[PDB]
Parts: C-alpha cells; structure tokens; sequence
C-alpha cells in the first residue's frame, strides 16, 4: 500500500505540474504576444483560468484525501474545496458552451453578430459563465445541509449532500453534461459542414450573408432566410436558383451586360455578390465605376469605389469586393476561410478533449442509475481524476492546432 501511496503521489504531483505550467505558459503566451489578444482567446484565458484553479487546488486536494483514505481538514473545507471544484469545473462547461455558440454566431450571422465581436461583450459572457457557476454551484454545496435541517456527511468522508440519490445525480448528468455536449456537438457539426468546401462563390456570399436554417427579420425586417433569400438545411439548390436568377438579371440589364461579359469569373462573381447586396437598379446606378472596371482599369476602379456609400454601410464586405475586383483572386476570402477553418480546429481539440476526459464519470452516473450502487469507488476516483486530467490537456490542444500559440510557447520554452 505505501509503494501504490507513493507511486500515486508522484504521478499526481507530475500531472498537477505539468497543468500549472501549461496554463501558465497560455497566460505568458496571451500577455506577451499580442497578435494573439484576440476576441476567441479571451474565452481560452477563462478555460486557462478553470484549468489553473484545478491544477493548483483541486488535484492536490482531492489527492490527498484519496491517499489518506480519509478527509482530515474539516467539513467546512470539504465544502469549500467541493464547492471550488464543482464552480470552476461548471465554469469550464460554460466556456466551452460560450466559444461554441460565439463560433457558430460569428459563421452564420456577420452583420449581427460578427461584426459586433468586441472584447467587452466576451468579457460579459465570460462573467455571466463564472457567476451562474457560481450562484448555482456554492450556496447549494454549501447550504443544502441548512435547507435540509441536518448535515448527513459523513465526518471521515467528503461528498455533496443530495448528489448521493441516483435520479438527482442523473439530473444533473443530464442538465450539466449530457444536455451541453449534444448542444456543442451540435453547433460543431454545422461548423464543421461549413468548412469542407473551397472557396468558391457559395462560400463567399456565405461569408457576406451568413446562413441562417430558420426563417429570421432582416435589417429592414422582412422574411429574409438561407443566404439572404426572401427551413431546411439543402439552401444550395435554392443558392443556385438565386446566382442563375441574378445572372440572367444582369445580362438583361443594359448598363451591366458589356461590363459582365468583359470581366473574368472572380469578377463576375463580384459583380454578383454586389447584385445581391444591392440589386440590379443599385448596382446600375454605379455607371462610373462600371465603366472603369470594363476597360480593365482596376486601381481607378477599386479607389472609385472606395467613395461610395456602399464603402461606408459595409466596411468589410466592400473591401473584400474591391480586392476582388482589383486582383482578380480570391485571397481576400481565402484569408476569412483559412481563418475560419483555424478556429473549427481549434474548437474541435478543445471539445474532445472535454468529451473524452468527462464521459467515463458521466457513463458511471448513468450505469449508477439504472443499477443499485454497482459502481464501485475506484472507478469513481478514476473517473473524477480523469475529469481533472481536462485542465492537463487543454494547453496541449492550444499547441497543436494553433501555430502562434505554437510560436509562443517555443519562443518562451527557449527563452528567445
Ligand atoms: C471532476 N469534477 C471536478 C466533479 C465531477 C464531474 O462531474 C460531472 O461530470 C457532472 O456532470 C456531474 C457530477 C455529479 C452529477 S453530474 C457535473 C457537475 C458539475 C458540472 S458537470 C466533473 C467535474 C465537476 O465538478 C464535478
Ligand atoms: C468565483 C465567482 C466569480 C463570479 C464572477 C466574478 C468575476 C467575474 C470576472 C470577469 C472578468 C471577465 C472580463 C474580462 C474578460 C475580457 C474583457 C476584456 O476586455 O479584458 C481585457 C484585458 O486584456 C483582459 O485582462
Ligand atoms: C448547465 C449547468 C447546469 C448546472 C446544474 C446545477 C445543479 C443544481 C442542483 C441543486 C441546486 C438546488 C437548489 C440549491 C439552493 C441553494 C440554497 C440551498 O441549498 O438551500
Ligand atoms: C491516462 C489518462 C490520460 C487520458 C488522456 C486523454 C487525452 C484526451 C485527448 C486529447 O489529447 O485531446
């Protein structure tokens, strides 16, 4: 027993290391490069701040009381840990919620969503994750034994009061994880769908007009739904009928025609994007411009369009058109796809990492359920561990698919 005590030990104070270091070298890594200062890490600080938390505190705790066989610091610092561990923990489940959500807001909504992503609003949803934690998780833990009358813990051991009945503990599996994990399952599914494709001209009116599978108000509150069209998830069909139906506008159309057939098939794609923006009487109404782009004067054209109200209403999207129209290339949303597709793999990392470190205790919840204390306790303090084992990885999910953060940490680890 005093080898597996030891051996137990070491292998705990390793882990527990290696999970401070980590997390603090993400800290280093986000004060000290700020080309990584960006909305999307903002959460990844949060979830480093959850891992930090259980790798100081909650691995040594819970170790100690496992070797020890017993808890020997007091039921109010059995609460106090508990209580630190289930918010901290819940606050990780939050994040990972949130970045989700923030994700699939930012792919499918760019005006109403992405084009609002400022730090401060992540600040909010971080805060609002850690406080409902916290509101839910402490005075529950801590209290439950007060709105009972009695505390009914025993004096040797360390568990929470209600989560010993097998259809509360399976509510909360179902509340706190079951019901989290199909949401951000969910929500990756449709990202990832969004960024199989190429660039292409559905990808880049998907960037200008999010995609939307329910019917919503437009900025000028009509039924808009799809990829600006006035529910299901086949839009591309309905895509193609609107580019066929914009194409056969335009070559109708006696102020685009001559301008349509001289430009090349980026351009033209252009052309189109611009005609669903605005439609065939605004694009029309850019005679100037029109003209300079049919005599392949693409500078003149592009600091012509530069002046333009529609420069003014969308700054990025005409920015994107402009390049379009100036280089005749797809880079301008070549970057926005690369982009894209850097965060999908990072939030992939992150949520398996989760998923695959918090199933084994959550199946034993389950199977505890649907049996009679059939579990036994050793595989509830492996599965707990595993669940810590979360906080361990997740650095090492920032630097394998993120190559600044990669970067940074080769840049500190060799003190350059
Ligand atoms: C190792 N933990 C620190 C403790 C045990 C695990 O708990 C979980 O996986 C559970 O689904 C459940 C515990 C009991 C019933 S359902 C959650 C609890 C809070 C959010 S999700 C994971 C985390 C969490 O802080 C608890
Ligand atoms: C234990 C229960 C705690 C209950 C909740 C109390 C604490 C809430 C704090 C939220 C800070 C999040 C706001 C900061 C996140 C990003 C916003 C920002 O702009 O931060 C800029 C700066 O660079 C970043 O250090
Ligand atoms: C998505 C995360 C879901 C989190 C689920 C939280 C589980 C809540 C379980 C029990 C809380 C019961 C109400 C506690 C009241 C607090 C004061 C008291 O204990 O009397
Ligand atoms: C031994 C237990 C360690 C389990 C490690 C789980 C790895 C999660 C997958 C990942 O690396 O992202």
């Amino acid at each position: 027993r005093l080898w597996e005590v030891i051996t137990i030990a070491a292998v705990t104070a390793v882990v527990s290391l290696i999970t401070i270091v980590g997390n603090v070298l993400v800290m280093i890594s986000f004060k000290v490069n700020s080309q990584l200062k960006t909305v999307n890490n903002y959460y990844l600080l949060s979830l480093a701040c959850a891992d930090l938390i259980i790798g100081i505190f909650s691995m040594n705790l819970y170790t100690t009381y496992i070797l020890m066989g017993r808890w020997a610091l007091g039921s109010l610092a059995c609460d106090l840990w508990l209580a630190l561990d289930y918010v901290a923990s819940n606050a990780r489940v939050m994040n990972l919620l949130v970045i989700s959500f923030d994700r699939y807001f930012s792919i499918t909504r760019p005006l109403t969503y992405r084009a609002k992503r400022t730090p401060k609003r992540a600040g909010i949803m971080i805060g609002l994750a850690w406080l409902i934690s916290f509101i839910l998780w402490a005075p529950a833990i801590l209290c439950w034994q007060y709105l009972v009358g009695k505390r009914t813990v025993p004096l040797d051991e360390c568990q929470i009061q209600f989560l010993s009945e097998p259809t509360i503990t399976f509510g909360t599996a179902i509340a706190a994880f079951y019901i989290p994990v199909s949401v951000m399952t969910i929500l990756y599914c449709r990202i990832y769908r969004e960024t199989e494709k190429r660039t292409n001209i559905f990808e880049m009116l998907r960037i200008d007009e999010g995609l939307r599978l329910k019917i919503y108000k437009d900025t000028e509150g009509y039924y808009t739904i799809g990829i600006g069209h006035l529910t299901k998830d086949e839009a591309e069909k309905l895509f193609n009928q609107d580019v066929d139906a914009a194409v056969r506008g335009i070559l109708r159309n006696a102020k685009l025609k001559p301008v349509y057939d001289s430009l090349d098939a980026v351009r033209r794609a252009a052309l189109i994007n611009m005609v669903f923006q605005m439609g065939e009487t605004g694009v029309a109404g850019f005679t100037n411009s029109l003209r300079m782009l049919q005599q392949k004067r693409w500078d003149e054209a592009a600091v012509n369009l530069a002046k333009s109200r529609w420069y003014n209403q969308t700054p990025n999207r005409a920015k994107r058109v402009i390049t379009t129209f100036r280089t005749g290339t797809w880079d301008a949303y070549r970057v926005v796809l690369v982009k894209e597709r850097k965060a999908a793999q990072t939030l992939s990392a992150i949520l398996l990492a989760f998923i695959i470190t918090w199933t084994p205790y959550n199946i034993m919840v389950l199977v505890s359920t649907f049996c009679d204390k059939c579990v036994p306790v050793t595989l509830w303090h492996l599965g707990y561990w595993l669940c810590y084992v979360n906080s361990t990885v997740n650095p090492i999910c920032y630097a394998l698919c993120n190559r600044t953060f990669r970067k940074t940490f080769k840049m500190l680890l060799l003190c350059r």
